[PDB]
């Protein structure tokens, strides 16, 4: 039905973006895409975005954009292969930074 769920291992949050690093088992039927979902504290609906697997594979990374500064988000990830979208990962969380002081 799909590949195993990624494991989120490190999130580097900025003010309106977050870099989400994960691990996923090596293809043995390659992973085609990843789908990230995130949701702010106080929200019910998850936002989502798709990411090409080849591009994400160099650093096992997806970048979430359009976030609010000083805001806590839950984030989770799923992988898609030829068989379909796999199980969503356990949620991780991060808090975006305030807008940085101009240099």
């Amino acid at each position: 039905s799909g590949p195993s769920s990624p494991s989120i291992d490190q999130v580097e949050p900025y003010s309106s973006t977050a870099q989400v690093q994960f691990d996923e088992p090596e293809a043995t039927v390659p992973i085609l895409k990843y789908k990230a979902e995130w949701r702010a504290v106080g929200e019910e609906v998850w936002h989502s975005k798709w990411y090409d697997a080849k591009e994400a594979s160099m650093e096992g990374i997806v970048t979430i954009v359009g976030l609010k500064p000083e805001t806590t988000y839950a984030v989770r990830l799923a992988a898609l292969n030829g068989k379909g979208l796999g199980e969503i990962s356990a949620a991780s969380e991060f808090k975006t930074q305030p807008v940085r002081e101009p240099s």
